[PDB]
């Protein structure tokens, strides 16, 4: 992984300091702006105190550029199978009346089904008028009653969370490293802001954004993968469409809870005196899930699944620019009195000049303790900041140049006194 | 539309005024006074389904 690309300096009217106990400490309470790095580049910042050896360094690493989604209407659906009960009784038997059967509602409990129970299950009660007399199986000429208690149950042991995307947000997967060494992974999109220890960070510039995603849906599966639907989303549960019977969670789908939403009259009944046939024409979500599974080819982009974070992502084949806005909410930054001397050495140099990726410079740091490395050039335009540990370690960063034949003497230091150093290399022209 | 910043200056924005708060638009969390923002007053207006949860 490459090192830091952009390197700026902190201000003076938003950075206070204090010296006590032979340990000069400083604070950060302001707002800074810096250019965001590309693929692999890091938008790092350098802090300067009252001395030359006392110098901390903040690192913000950029992983890649993605396009996240912004969900608004989410639910849970699945498969269901009807299970109706048959129980016929003649007239004047319990609660068999024409005025009650002809005006029978779904929320009314039948007399031949009150001993079952009132569990939280999408159930309904029906009553169909049948024949009577001795020719059908009764002793009275009045029509009999057909008490029907139909309840819906689950079928599959897994559910799907069907959602949609209103406006695509170009997400920038970041990984900010704190001053002490704590590594935090956040993500910024368009103008969102995350939460860090030393403050926060928000995105400013954005040159991407796919619009017109209202006529497309998405299906998320836990552990399996994602999906895509080439049909517009519908917020009303209707029949013959993806999302006929919706719920709120996985337990509501795997158990058919009463809180689930569905369209009225979706169970076909076939009353035949005694034989009762109950069939439903639901839509299987696994057919659309297995039909339109990512990755797919839509227009000019390539929609793929996510294996690391949350939510659906989207790839793109083009350049993008961004601006990172740093925030400081009174963060204490300490230093050290005496530092440890270091010895640097040249290794190699490769990359490009006047490019967004920069040149991959590498040095050989040989120190006997922890700390950093404060270095710069001659005119006052470049800076070399690399971590220094105990022993001989190899550190690499990114340094931009405007010449294919790089040849400039550098001055590296760790404790205060600088030492001469010459670098060289040949770069290529990359726009 | 204009933006006021006490202690710094003013600003100008080339867009219609924010009348209804919604997601994906500038002005989803509005209040009525400076103390309602500095101290987070419950009388402010929020947005439906904005705070995410993991």
């Amino acid at each position: 992984d490459p090192g830091c690309s952009e390197l700026i300096q902190a201000s003076s009217r938003i950075t206070t300091c204090s010296t006590e106990g032979v340990n000069t400490k400083c604070r950060l309470s302001g707002t800074a702006l810096i250019r965001a790095g590309s693929v692999g580049a890091e938008a790092c910042l350098m802090l300067k105190g009252v001395k030359e050896d006392q110098t901390k360094f903040l690192k913000i690493k950029t992983v890649s550029s993605e396009l996240s989604c912004r969900e608004g209407q989410s639910y849970w659906t699945g498969s269901f199978s009807p299970k109706c009960l048959s129980s016929r009784r003649c007239h004047l038997v319990g609660e068999c009346h024409v005025n009650r059967c002809l005006s029978w509602r779904d929320n009314e409990t039948s007399a031949e089904f009150s001993f079952v129970g009132e569990s939280t299950t999408m159930r309904e009660n029906k009553c169909f008028e049948q024949c009577g007399g001795w020719g059908c199986g009764c002793f009275n000429v009045n029509p009999s009653c057909l008490f029907v208690h139909t309840y819906l149950q689950s079928v599959r042991k897994e559910a799907l969370r069907v959602f949609n995307c209103i406006d695509w947000v170009h997400k920038l997967t970041l990984e900010i490293t704190d001053f002490d060494g704590s590594v935090s992974t956040i993500d910024l999109g368009a103008s969102s802001s995350r939460f860090t220890n030393w403050g926060s960070v928000s995105l400013s510039l954005d040159a991407e954004g796919i619009s017109g995603s209202n006529s497309f849906s998405f299906i998320e599966s836990p552990g399996k993968g994602y999906a895509i639907v080439d049909e517009p989303f519908s917020e009303i549960p209707r029949q013959g469409f993806l999302g006929e019977i919706r719920c709120n969670s996985e337990s509501s789908v795997l158990s058919a809870h009463e809180s689930c939403l569905r369209a009225p009259n979706l169970i076909s009944y076939k009353p035949m005196i005694d034989q009762l046939e109950c069939t439903t024409n639901l839509i299987d979500p696994f057919v659309v899930f297995e039909r339109g599974s990512l990755p797919q080819t839509r227009n000019d982009k390539t929609f793929a699944a996510s294996k690391g974070n949350r939510g659906v992502q989207a790839f793109s084949k083009g350049s993008v620019q961004a601006d990172l806005t740093l925030m400081f909410d009174n963060f204490e930054v300490d230093f050290v009195g005496a530092a440890v001397s270091c010895d640097a050495a040249f290794l190699n140099l490769t990359g490009c000049y006047s490019c967004n990726a920069g040149a991959r410079v590498c040095l050989s740091i040989t120190s006997t303790g922890t700390g950093s490395l404060s270095a710069h050039n001659k005119d006052g335009s470049l800076h070399i900041v690399l971590p220094s540990e105990n022993g001989t370690k190899d550190q690499c960063q990114i340094l931009h140049f405007t010449v294919p034949e790089v040849e400039e003497e550098f001055m590296y230091s760790c404790d205060g006194d600088e030492r001469p150093l010459l670098v060289k290399g040949t770069l290529i022209a990359i726009d």
